[PDB]
């Protein structure tokens, strides 16, 4: 009702995640938005938002962003709140590791969305990240391929964080 999630997934861990963000925040505040379904539009209608886009590819954005990615100098982000989570595996893609949020906020950012939820790059092991705005990631980092047993935990303390910055 008042929180627009969208993600796009590669082989479904980024939805299940999504699933696990609604339930965390509750009183159905978040409403679930696949990006492959999409329009760029539907962004606009929310006020705060939470970015979600896993990083498989070494130079290239997850084909549902991707098409949208295109298409967001369309929307005016001036007052919005944006939150950003990504999955990827920084030992196979360590000088990319979650490239795809670092993209994403740094194109949504310039627009005028303001970020939270900043996230620390400790308890990682990796090389280079566009998401890395030093010291933290632009947002929730997950590892399902070398780090599954990690993600309850990191989702419920973002989540704990996402609560009080956007004023829940």
């Amino acid at each position: 009702k008042k929180i627009g999630l969208f993600y796009g997934t590669q082989t479904g861990k980024t939805e299940s995640v999504a699933e696990i963000i609604r339930d965390e925040f509750g009183n159905d505040v978040v409403t679930l938005h696949d990006v492959s379904q999409a329009e760029v539009t539907d962004l606009n209608d929310y006020q705060y938002l939470i970015i979600g886009c896993p990083t498989w590819n070494i130079g290239e954005l997850q084909s549902d962003w991707e098409g949208l990615y295109s298409e967001l100098d369309d929307v005016d982000f001036n007052g919005k709140l944006v939150a950003y989570f990504g999955t990827g595996d920084q030992i196979g893609y360590a000088d990319n590791f979650q490239d795809a949020i670092g993209i994403l906020e740094e194109k949504i950012s310039q627009r005028g969305g303001k970020t939270v939820g900043y996230w620390s790059t400790d308890g990682y092991d990796f090389n280079d990240s566009k998401a890395l705005r030093n010291g933290k990631f632009v947002g929730l980092a997950l590892d399902e391929d070398n780090q599954s047993d990690l993600t309850d935990d990191r989702i419920k303390s973002w989540v704990a964080q996402l609560k009080s910055e956007f004023g829940l």
